[PDB]
RNA sequence: CCACCAACCCCACACACCCCCCCACCCCCACCCACCACACAAAACCCCCAAAACCCCCCCAACCCCCAAACCCCACCAACCCCACCAACCCCACAAACC
């Protein structure tokens, strides 16, 4: 339900067939034959909106991350809950690692007024970003979340700069990320051009 | 592959004349959350038992050379334009003609 969107399809069926293979092979037993998962998804396409269902996937995902189990492969369904709605923050950490700079050093290269509100929003203290296993990685799936201040849209200026730099460096992930249109993409693309020129 | 007289735009009722228009309108934009057609982990050469590695090898050998006599896919003779009936020739001509 989460991966529902335009032009997917063959990708969604491939994920479904892979999911069926995991669960029809040991330690799992074949109970649904083939293509049943796709037909139930067609009737359960928006089931991701339902809060308790999302809450339960987040719960299972947290347990399987810390504790190895025989049926830990159930996590294939729940992997998406991890760091949900925090693409802005995750994009920032990867940008740091790809560029080979420290978080601080990178923000020095962010030469624009718009970034300030966003940098303050995403680095707000009190959130266990550094802790390896914490409620933070699944906070969006579980309660106490609201709208995530780490979503690509909330940190749009920074997100666009990161990925314009990535496109300059040819990273396929950035080429396929969806640009935040509201957050001044043209100016960001220019700054991204200079930064990418420096780092490529 | 000119020609019926005559007329000689495959012009022309009037009104007309964007294959414009009801209004509000006017991204084939927009629920939210989102936003790599990323992702279980472990891990990632569609690498790997060893012993090995010319899709090399019995030997004799090694022109898909050889009976011999031979060797133009030459030769009876007469010949030798895939010339020739003569009359002779524009696949010219009744006359009147000849977009």
């Amino acid at each position: 339900s989460k991966i529902s969107g335009q032009n997917t399809g063959n990708y969604k069926t491939n994920i479904a067939d892979r999911i069926e293979q995991i669960f029809e092979t040991a330690p799992f037993v074949k109970i649904v034959e083939h293509h049943t998962l796709m037909t139930t998804h067609k009737m359960c396409a928006n089931w991701s909106t339902i809060p308790n269902f999302r809450f339960l996937a987040g719960t299972y995902d947290m347990f399987f991350s810390r504790i190895e189990h025989l049926y830990s492969a159930i996590r294939v369904g729940t992997v998406v809950t991890a760091y949900e709605d925090c693409s802005g923050l995750v994009s920032f950490t990867g940008f740091i690692k790809q560029i080979n700079l420290t978080a601080r050093e990178a923000i020095l290269y962010f030469f624009h007024k718009n970034f300030e509100e966003e940098i303050r929003r995403m680095f707000e203290p009190g959130q266990e970003t550094a802790v390896p296993h914490s409620y933070f990685i699944h906070f969006r799936s579980l309660g106490l979340s609201g709208k995530s201040p780490y979503s690509s849209n909330a940190v749009g200026h920074v997100f666009n700069l990161i990925h314009f730099v990535g496109c300059y460096m040819g990273q396929v992930r950035s080429l396929n990320a969806t640009v935040i249109a509201a957050c001044a993409p043209h100016e960001m693309s220019v700054l991204g051009g200079y930064l990418g020129e420096e780092f490529f």
